């Protein structure tokens, strides 16, 4: 008898079986998965990155609503009734909307941290303190900007002589204007503005990481060289009509203010009055400013130990140069990436480079000679230092260079995998939150569904959009499992230790 009056009162929806099944599944997967995300980062020091601290924040927001909001949303969508009283009518929508804000601002800070790391020339000194500060800000801002949402939620009773009633929890507005302006702002803040800004940031990240950085490691590879470096250097100098000696190469456009050939040509003039010059060989490859081409050709004419190549060389020829010269001179004024240094170093050539940009990122004190950009006397001094180094075995130096370039290349690949995972996370968020965000706008800004001819269908769309929001929480740990080997390994460790 006790279930009877309630079943007479609560009219079943034909699809409640699948709604309940889908909520139970999402509940279990989101709870276990997001807890294991937190456990993986907290227990394993190699997982401590700013990115993963933000991911932990995302997983905490998702645990919060999985436990406090999802069960209530299921009951409401099944019964169209609010059972939980007035205070929880404010608290539960408040937690839900706070968590949406936390999620999207956390995704935003993830995108900014990757943009500063990859696209901005500088680097933050703080990492974990900066992440902590950002997370605190995210929660403070989120809790404050959703105060209005908590203010407008109210319980209302409706009496269909009355013998019955029902109570719903809903936004209470005085007038038609306020909900329109409020839900415009709500849409911009939770969905439209951060998504547009993150799409822009990840497009620039993609363009820098995939199109402006990286080296083809299957090609720039010493496996393709034959004989000893001594044999190849001797062959190289024989083919270029030069005597044996310490061999320097430059390759790049000829200009004033970018690639530095002007600095190198001045450095050669400085060196040319010194007796050490006679031990040095220069190979200068490039094309561009005709006054600089003429300066270079004038030097080639003056000096038997200077050769200038303005013709186009195949990449295989260049690889042979990198694998036989002693040093590569990279006297850039400006060099965001420094592909020349990575290619040369992969092949054992030791770089002498300006301390700018990506050259400064790549080259350490055991893997090259850094010089102040723009300074021919400094470059001349570095070339003299390289001559003196070359009077002894350079093997360990060449090995250090190869290893550093491989390690830098590995880091680029790792950043690509992480960025790809983060873009998939963003795409899945955009998808999971599109229906509820657009339904909310159509209903509250444009007044759709006011007097609808098919309330059943509209109600079904809203119920699905709510489920899809919680399903996002279940999806994120699954994404980390497929696109991060580090998360995949710690998840497997968890499932294997408990079974
Ligand atoms: C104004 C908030 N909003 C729009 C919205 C856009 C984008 C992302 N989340 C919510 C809503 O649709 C409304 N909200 C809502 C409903 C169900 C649900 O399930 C994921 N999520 C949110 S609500 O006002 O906080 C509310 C109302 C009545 C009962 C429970 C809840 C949570
Ligand atoms: C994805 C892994 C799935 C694990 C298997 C467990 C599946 C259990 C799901 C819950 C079934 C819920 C169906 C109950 C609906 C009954 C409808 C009703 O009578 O009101
Ligand atoms: C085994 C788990 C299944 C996954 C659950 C997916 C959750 C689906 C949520 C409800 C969508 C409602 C679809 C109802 C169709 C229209 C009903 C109607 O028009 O009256
Ligand atoms: C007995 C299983 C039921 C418990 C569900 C556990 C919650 C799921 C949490 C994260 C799922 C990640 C696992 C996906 C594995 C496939 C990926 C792969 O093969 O590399
Ligand atoms: C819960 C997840 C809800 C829907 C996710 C469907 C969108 C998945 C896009 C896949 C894109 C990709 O993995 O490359
Ligand atoms: C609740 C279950 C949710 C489904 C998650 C599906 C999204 C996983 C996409 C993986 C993308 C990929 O590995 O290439």
């Amino acid at each position: 008898f006790l279930r009877y009056l309630w079943r007479e009162y609560l009219h079943p929806k034909e699809y409640e079986w699948v709604l309940i099944a889908g909520y139970i599944i999402v509940f279990v997967v989101a709870l276990i998965g997001n807890v294991l995300v937190c456990v993986a980062v907290w227990k394993n020091h190699h997982m401590r990155t700013v990115t993963n601290y933000f991911i932990v924040n995302l997983s905490l927001a998702d645990v919060l609503v999985t436990i406090t909001c999802l069960p209530a949303t299921l009951v409401v969508d099944i019964t169209e009734t609010w059972f939980f009283g007035q205070s929880l009518c404010k608290v539960i929508p408040y937690l839900q909307t706070v968590s949406v804000s936390v999620s999207v601002l956390t995704l935003s800070c993830i995108a900014l941290d990757r943009w500063y790391a990859i696209c901005h020339p500088l680097m933050f000194k703080s990492t974990a303190k900066r992440a902590r500060n950002s997370i605190v800000i995210i929660w403070i801002v989120s809790c404050i900007i959703m105060i209005p949402q908590a203010i407008v939620m109210e319980c209302s009773t409706v009496f269909p002589n009355k013998t019955t009633l029902f109570t719903v929890c809903d936004e209470r507005w005085g007038g038609e204007i306020y909900p329109k302006m409020y839900h415009i702002c709500f849409f911009l803040v939770t969905y439209m503005a951060p998504l547009c800004l993150m799409v822009l940031a990840y497009l620039q990240i993609f363009r820098k990481l995939w199109c402006r950085q990286g080296i083809d490691c299957s090609f720039w590879n010493e496996s393709y060289l034959t004989g000893s470096r001594d044999e190849r250097k001797k062959s190289l100098l024989s083919k270029f009509g030069m005597d044996e000696g310490v061999t320097f190469m430059f390759i790049g456009r000829f200009d004033r203010g970018q690639k530095g050939v002007d600095v190198l040509l001045k450095a050669i003039e400085i060196l040319s009055s010194k007796k050490e010059f006679q031990e040095m060989r220069f190979i200068i490859i490039g094309k561009g400013d005709p006054e600089l081409e003429g300066w270079a050709r004038s030097l080639e004419e003056k000096h038997g130990n200077v050769k200038v190549i303005t013709e186009m060389l195949s990449r295989e020829f260049v690889r042979e140069l990198y694998g036989s010269v002693d040093f590569v001179i990279i006297p850039s004024y400006f060099e965001p990436f420094g592909l020349v240094a990575l290619e040369a170093m992969c092949l054992g050539a030791i770089p002498i480079a300006s301390a700018v940009g990506g050259l400064r990122d790549i080259i350490t004190n055991e893997t090259g000679i850094l010089v102040k950009a723009g300074d021919p006397g400094e470059l001349a001094n570095a070339i003299l230092k390289a001559l003196e180094l070359s009077r002894s075995d350079l093997s360990k130096f060449r090995e250090n260079c190869k290893k550093r370039a491989m390690s830098f290349s590995k880091q680029i690949r790792a950043r690509r995998k992480t960025a790809r995972m983060l873009m998939v996370v963003l795409l899945v968020f955009a998808i999971c939150y599109l229906p509820i965000s657009i339904l909310n706008v159509l209903k509250r800004v444009f007044g759709m569904f006011a007097h609808t001819e098919d309330r059943e269908t509209v109600y079904a769309w809203f119920t699905f959009s709510h489920w899809l929001v919680y399903a996002n929480s279940a999806a994120n740990p699954i994404i980390y499992n497929f696109l991060s080997g580090k998360f995949r390994e710690e998840f497997k460790a968890a499932f294997s230790c408990c079974c």
